[PDB]
């Protein structure tokens, strides 16, 4: 199941998606895997695993360089081969973006398939927050900076995706990642996540799915739009600015919570969210997709409050 | 007593500085005092105090801003309102740079003078590495991340001060500040500290010095030069990796104090200090000025230690 879809048409409110596997592999991207030194395993899920490896002369032809490379574990199956293989060929339609994880390059020939991207060198945004959780004006003011730039930067990397006509469909704080210079990179763990182990992910029909971060519309005609990627960024707002607090706190994922998030139920604002930041966020749960905000037009207010220092 | 000092020739190992009473005062600087709105104190001394105000159309004529005002209490006398006057003049004569406080006016007619200069959100670098030293992996390499920016930011403010033909004779973490984007500025309190409260100024012969700071040709022949900032520039080192530790610790400023330094007795490194980062302090703790790094090549080192990341 590739994660990341590609719309080419909206035929009046139904979306025609891209199939991944007839984007095109450019072969500028090859990389010989015996240039490859692998590490400690990074994350890995029942079928995938991501690595943090060593690429000699993958930039210039003197250098080393820490990299990622998502693989494959042996217990896949062809479906979940063709899926490296479809994210491999999204993200090189993607092209480069500061605020996503990139495409640096990839071993297709001579083994098994090999996706090798940036390596961001603090893990994941959830747990530098839990940690900062667990964990005077001035601290706090210089917190508050970070998690103004963090909300700017994510809304950033949506917005160059949805340029790019991509819908994201698991926006969280667990899938961005904290790298040099306190920048954010928006990623999917995908196939290198298990999420037999991760309670944010219910069963729901034939599926596994982080609900409590998706639209409404998602979750009772499983569609997904940029309109509902817009709706999980209001989400992540509210764990942003709660320090990784897990949403709608209290309150297990029944039926009784579904009725609530179709009654127009949402959360209140996090203690500490500035009343833009909160007002940012109601405007992302409006029951109405086409009353929320773009993510382009998220970044002019964001801006907006930054500057504002 | 100006503290920064600008030379204006080297005629063989002694300097001639300029008056600064004879440097110019563009009027471009000039700006009405019943524009600024005085808030909160930030530091005072017993002649002088810095104060935090807004000024009305400083840079845009539609914009408030947030300002630093230099000024002098009514306790002071001629040669202190002289001082203030000559800071004016060398900070107008300096010019503008990211990692300096730099001026933004003036008022020198209509009451006594004011001078306007930016505001560092954040406070002083000694109580941020302070209340960090009272305060895993990824949290430690984070604030590895921040120190390694501080020196060379400190170090590219002081190449910029060095190129002015301009001396410090006050370098301390005491006298960097830290404001938004995690920027350090080097500033001097001056007449807006109160030395008599700081057990780090001591009484040597008719005024009170920072004497741990000092390099040992200005203790002993109370000259100072470039080579004796890039000295300072050493010691302000050792503070940062010991999260703003006191220097040489457990050991007074005695007369036995003043042997040690002259037998070649220096610190040993900070616990956490990166060794090429001890390295650079010990060049610039060589007994022979000549043979310590200038802060061009300072900003060399530390340069590549960042981009080695
Ligand atoms: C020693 C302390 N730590 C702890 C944790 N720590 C990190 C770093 C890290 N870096 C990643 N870079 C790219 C990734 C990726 C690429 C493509 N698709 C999906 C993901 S994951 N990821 C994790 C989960 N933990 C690093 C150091
Ligand atoms: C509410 C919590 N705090 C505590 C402390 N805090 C600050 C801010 C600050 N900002 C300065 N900007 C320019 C300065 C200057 C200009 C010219 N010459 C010398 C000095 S001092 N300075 C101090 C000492 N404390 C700010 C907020």
């Amino acid at each position: 199941e590739v994660q990341w879809k590609v719309v080419e048409e909206i035929n009046g409110n139904n979306y025609v998606y891209i199939d991944p596997t007839q984007l095109p592999y450019d072969h500028k991207w090859e990389f010989p895997r015996n240039r490859l030194s692998f590490g400690k395993t990074l994350g890995a899920g029942a079928f995938g695993k991501v690595v943090e490896a060593t690429a000699y002369g993958l930039i210039k032809s003197d250098a080393a360089m820490t990299v990622a490379v998502k693989m494959l574990k042996p217990s896949a199956h062809l479906t979940e081969r063709e899926a490296l293989m479809s994210e491999l060929k999204v993200l090189s339609y993607l092209g480069n973006h500061m605020n996503i994880v990139n495409l640096l390059g990839a071993c297709t020939i001579g083994g098994p398939t090999l996706v090798i991207t940036e390596y961001c060198c603090y893990g994941d945004l959830l747990n530098f927050l839990r940690r900062k959780r667990d964990s005077e004006d001035d601290e706090l003011a210089l917190d508050l900076e970070d998690l103004l730039s963090f909300s700017y930067q994510v809304a950033k990397g949506m917005a160059f995706l949805a340029s790019k006509n991509c819908i994201h469909r698991d926006l969280a704080a667990r899938n961005i990642l904290l790298t040099h210079g306190r920048i954010t990179k928006i990623c999917d763990f995908g196939l290198a996540r298990d999420i037999k182990n991760d309670s944010n992910y219910v069963v729901k029909g034939n599926a596994r799915l982080p609900v409590k971060w998706m639209a409404p519309e998602s979750i009772f005609n499983c569609v997904y739009t940029f309109e509902s990627d817009v709706w999980s960024y209001g989400i992540f707002l509210w764990e942003l600015f709660s320090l990784g607090s897990s949403p709608y706190p209290g309150m297990p994922v029944d039926s009784k919570f579904y009725k609530m998030i179709k009654e127009g139920f949402r959360m209140l604002s996090p203690e500490h969210a500035p009343a833009e930041m909160y007002d940012i966020m109601k405007t992302c749960w409006d029951a109405d997709p086409l009353k929320r905000p773009t993510f382009k037009q998220i970044v002019q207010l964001i801006e907006k409050q930054i500057s504002e220092s």
